[PDB]
């Protein structure tokens, strides 16, 4: 139980985040393999996986709570075997809808991971699992991208051999899950647990950091890549780097010795802050030639939000109880998916207060620096009342 445990763990992480060919799922379609219009994928295809996600995060952490969470990571694995089974053996739109339906499926248990990892370390050593496992994964990811684009600029392989190597790469993963240990009305139970779980000052504090900070670091993850298209090597480049200091900036996260019973909103405050700095910078540097800097505010912003995220997962869970980690994740998850839908209703689509995509990093960039603003009097307001 020493060794395989942990070790084991993390490198299910890291291989279960190896997919060379989900960078490069959008060119397989419009490619001459499937042969898809450009309409067809993105109207009828990844608002299904939007969809999908938000109607399936609910039974996904209302049951990885009760099932254990190896069911549900093997879940996971099976469900991306099936996207990439779908992207090899589809040719109809409906094939590919399905294929978006599991992709969410996939994206709605990594806080079985989470909760996974958390689940089999005593309470003492949760703080370094945190670290670890996040770390790892990220690195899982970094690797994920770096081959894939490695395989399509210095190799010659086609779309065909990436998805066939990243089917082989989920099948190694899906049997690293088969070998995880599984942990040894009911509803109105865990939503009153989940309240009295509430009522503690950290879960709310951290869960309140999950929901609406997460929100805003994916809608800056998700609208950086049209924002520099808008003005290629060097976007992968910077998804690369960001990623890999993600991992890195968590693996550090794993070994801090901050004490979290007063200095935790002022963390928050302070990297919130500098996050909000990081997307202005990322949002008003309009010079052609400083795109060195925009890539470096990106890097440094994911960077932060890779760090906070373990030490947010780890306060969480030591303020919680043993069946209710995963719960807790989702709703934060949940919640976090909702108010990035909020924004990018207000902000981009539906008319609304519809801005560009400089106007749109701006008001994110504003977003972070009212939430730093929060976060900052919540400091002030805990320091005058001790
Ligand atoms: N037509 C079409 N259709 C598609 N469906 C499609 N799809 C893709 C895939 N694109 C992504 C990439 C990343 C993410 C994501 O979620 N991004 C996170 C991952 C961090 C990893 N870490 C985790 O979140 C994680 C992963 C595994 C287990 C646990 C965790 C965790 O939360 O700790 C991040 O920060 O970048 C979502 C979609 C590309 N092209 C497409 N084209």
């Amino acid at each position: 139980s020493w060794r395989h445990l942990v070790c084991y763990l993390c490198f299910y992480g890291f291989m279960a985040q190896i997919r060379p060919g989900e960078s490069f799922i959008t060119p397989y379609l419009l490619g001459p393999d499937k042969q898809f219009t450009r309409e067809q994928v993105t109207n009828e295809i990844t608002p299904v996986l939007s969809y999908s996600y938000l109607a399936v995060l609910v039974p996904v952490f209302l049951l990885t709570d009760y099932l254990r969470y190896t069911p549900v990571l093997l879940l996971q694995g099976l469900s991306f075997v099936s996207v990439w089974l779908l992207l090899l053996l589809g040719h109809s739109v409906a094939h590919m809808q399905l294929m978006e339906l599991f992709y969410s499926v996939t994206m709605a248990a990594r806080i079985a991971y989470s909760s996974y990892i958390f689940s089999l370390v005593r309470p003492a050593r949760y703080q370094r699992v945190a670290g670890y496992s996040r770390a790892a994964v990220l690195l899982g990811v970094f690797t994920s991208s770096v081959l894939g684009q490695l395989l399509v600029t210095v190799g010659r392989v086609s779309f065909s051999t990436l998805n066939y190597i990243s089917l082989a790469f989920l099948t190694f993963s899906v049997v690293l899950a088969l070998f995880l240990k599984r942990p040894k009305s009911v509803l109105a139970r865990m939503l009153r647990e989940l309240g009295d779980s509430l009522r503690r000052p950290q879960l709310r504090l951290w869960s309140l950091w999950w929901v609406f900070n997460s929100a805003g670091y994916y809608l800056v993850v998700y609208y950086v890549h049209i924002l520099w298209n808008e003005v290629r090597v060097y976007n992968f480049a910077a998804d690369a780097a960001s990623t890999l200091l993600g991992a890195i900036t968590s693996f550090a996260a794993g070994f801090v010795k901050i004490r979290w019973a007063r200095w935790s909103k002022l963390l928050i405050a302070g990297v919130t802050a500098t996050q909000a700095g990081l997307v202005f910078l990322l949002a008003h540097t309009r010079h052609p030639s400083s795109i060195w800097l925009c890539y470096a505010a990106f890097v440094l912003f994911r960077g932060s939000y890779q760090f906070l995220v373990p030490i947010a997962t780890f306060q969480i869970a030591s303020s919680l109880s043993k069946e209710l980690c995963a719960l807790v994740f989702g709703v934060n998850t949940f919640f976090a998916t909702i108010v990035k839908t909020i924004i990018t209703f207000i902000v981009s689509d539906v008319r609304g207060l519809g801005l560009p995509v400089r106007k749109q990093f701006q008001l994110y960039s504003v977003y972070f620096l009212i939430l730093s603003i929060i976060y900052f009097l919540g400091a002030m307001l805990d320091g005058l009342r001790h």
